[PDB]
DNA sequence: CTATCCTCCATTCTCAGGTGTACCACC
DNA sequence: GTGGTACACCTGAGAATGGAGGATAGG
């Protein structure tokens, strides 16, 4: 599978994690060991992607049981990381707030690169980085380093290439199918199609840009947190804007299968074969086997 | 000592799957 | 006053987030 670059970058922007890890091993010089990882974790169904991803990075890292149903691709070697992973994400930049995480990550590996992690001044610096990464410094660690100061998250700020969006959407996107109980329809149910991209409110500026990017969409915000939902319910737009896009820039992973069954429904709908009881049944079967289950 | 390998979590973050009802069609 | 559609709102399971120790292989 080709799996061009931009789809990868996007897919990571959505699902990827860069971790900098600091652990006390009194067997060291600064009573602390500093590890750096690049991890992707996915369901059993999407194992083929990880292997295609491993391949993509010239067979680097390892794939291994992570959760009860999940598996993890990881490059934990700093030589390897600095050799293959960085030169990539320098050339093909992330555009999400991840870019900030990676950027810090990059600095930690350069420090490691010069052996300045094995020193004291290097450690304090490296901790200042981690402090600005992910959820951030954590419990045990903070209490060990208080006189400290998290490093400023960088000035991040544009969708570089369509395929980014294909990949990105494969990670955090959603091709919903709804069966609504209507009281004013011959068959008792309204058939609906919804395309949905979920994300944290940090990336509000990017999310707003999609609307302009796809010429359609009505982003909104969760009621109970800083979660945004770029959404498309307008069937005519689904028909003429969403489908023809992802048809040309194909979804990578298990989701693609959904997108297909989704399209299948959208035909049953375009033909109006959704207001028949037969058409309804044809849709249910589709509904019931796609996304959840199958 | 230093770096990479390996086998395990727990809690939040996205997914996914509903509505309510305004406005549209119709004529 | 029928037969249909699209926002705007609502609410939860359970995997992704982002970790956690080890035990080693390279010194
Ligand atoms: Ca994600």
């Amino acid at each position: 599978s080709k799996l061009n670059p931009w789809a990868v970058v996007g897919f990571i922007d959505a699902e990827g994690s860069f971790m900098v890890r600091v652990r006390k091993n009194s067997k060291y010089k600064t009573g602390w060991l500093v590890v750096a990882i690049f991890s992707v974790t996915v369901d059993k169904k999407d194992l083929f992607l990880l292997e295609s991803l491993k391949t993509f990075f010239g067979g680097l890292g390892s794939i291994k049981k992570s959760g009860n149903s999940t598996f993890s691709y990881r490059i934990e070697s700093s030589e390897q990381l600095t050799k293959i992973i960085l030169p990539f994400f320098d050339k093909y930049s992330l555009i999400t707030e991840k870019l900030g995480d990676y950027l810090l990550f990059k600095k930690v590996l350069e420090l490691m690169g010069t052996k300045e992690h094995l020193t004291q001044r290097g450690l304090e610096k490296i901790v200042s980085l981690k402090a600005s990464i992910n959820k951030g410094l954590s419990e045990e660690l903070q209490a060990a380093f208080p006189q400290c100061v998290p490093t400023p998250r960088p000035e991040i700020n544009n969708i570089p290439d369509p395929f980014w969006l294909a990949g990105f959407v494969s990670g955090d996107g959603s091709f919903k199918s709804i069966l609504k109980k209507s009281e004013s329809i011959k068959v008792g149910f309204q058939s609906i199609l919804v395309f949905q991209i979920t994300q944290h409110a940090r990336d509000v500026k990017l999310m707003e840009s999609l609307i302009s990017y796809l010429g359609c969409g009505f982003i909104e915000k969760d009621s109970r947190g800083p979660w945004l939902y770029y959404t498309v319910t307008n069937f005519s737009d689904i028909q003429g804007k969403i489908i023809p896009f992802f048809h040309q820039y194909k979804i990578i992973g298990s989701k693609y299968g959904d997108y297909q069954d989704w399209c299948k429904i959208a035909l049953i709908m375009q033909n109006k074969n959704h207001l028949t009881p037969e058409g309804l049944n044809e849709i249910r079967a589709l509904k019931g086997g796609m996304n959840k289950g199958r």
